[PDB]
């Protein structure tokens, strides 16, 4: 048994809710909250901005001390670092920006980074304003994830469209 409350079940191990993810985290406070990075950690926009604006910036400022000592991910890849007041650890995962021409084969590499963390709260990856299309992402998390995942879909037209087109 778990806090979260209010998804719908898509499958065994996947969930969905129509929420803004930084509320949802703000009142569950789970292990893990997944950010949409892109490979630099400059969280400007989309739900990146939206997180490092709930933490005062914070987060940010670990990013780029993470990005002077590391380098920058690979798009694909992740890392673990602090949740800040959102959280326990965010894991900032790097889904193929389409509106860079990344490959979406990719996608699934992305949400492989899931299955190292038992339960997460996670946006679909690649969607919004990196320009996939978020059916498709969520056929790969379906596919791909095999830990507990619980998706905030922030816009309620499409929460209702991924729902009554799943299969
Ligand atoms: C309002 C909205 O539109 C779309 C769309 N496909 O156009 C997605 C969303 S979202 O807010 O519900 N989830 C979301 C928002 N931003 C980003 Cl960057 C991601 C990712 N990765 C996911």
């Amino acid at each position: 048994v778990n806090s979260f409350s209010g998804y719908l079940k898509l499958t065994d191990n996947v969930y969905i809710k129509n929420a803004d993810i930084v509320e949802e985290a703000k009142k569950v406070k789970p292990t893990v909250v997944v950010n949409a990075a892109n490979v630099y950690l400059k969280h400007g926009g989309g739900v990146a901005g939206a997180l490092n604006k709930a933490t005062n910036n914070a987060m940010q400022v670990e990013s780029d001390d993470y990005i002077a000592t590391n380098g920058p991910l690979k798009v694909g890849g992740s890392c673990v670092l602090s949740g800040h007041n959102l959280a326990k650890h965010c894991l900032h995962v790097v889904g193929p920006n389409v509106n860079k021409g990344e490959d979406i084969q990719l996608l699934k590499s992305a949400y492989e980074n899931f299955n190292q963390h038992e339960v997460l709260l996670a946006p679909l990856l690649s969607a919004g304003i990196f320009g996939a299309d978020p059916i498709h992402s969520l056929r790969v998390c379906v596919d791909t994830v095999r830990t507990n995942v619980y998706l905030a879909v922030f816009d309620k037209n499409l929460y209702d469209k991924l729902v009554s087109s799943f299969l």
